[PDB]
């Protein structure tokens, strides 16, 4: 009796200030709004910056016409 938990810097270490407790209704309304497409697209636009370098015909791979 009157042991078995302490370490009440914490306490229990089943919890480590993971955002479960406590959070915001205004930054986690906003910052999934738009991030992980913007990250996409600078990573996917910095690599396509070497790949246009190369030419392989781009425009020749649609040619918008109406030839019938």
């Amino acid at each position: 009796m009157g042991d078995g938990d302490l370490d009440v810097e914490l306490e229990t270490r089943r919890e480590d200030e993971i955002g479960d407790l406590y959070a915001a209704f205004d930054e986690m309304r906003q910052s999934v709004r738009t991030s992980l497409e913007d990250a996409k697209n600078a990573r996917e636009d910095a690599e396509q910056a070497q790949k246009r370098a190369e030419e392989i015909n781009t425009e020749l791979l649609e040619h918008h016409h109406h030839h019938h």
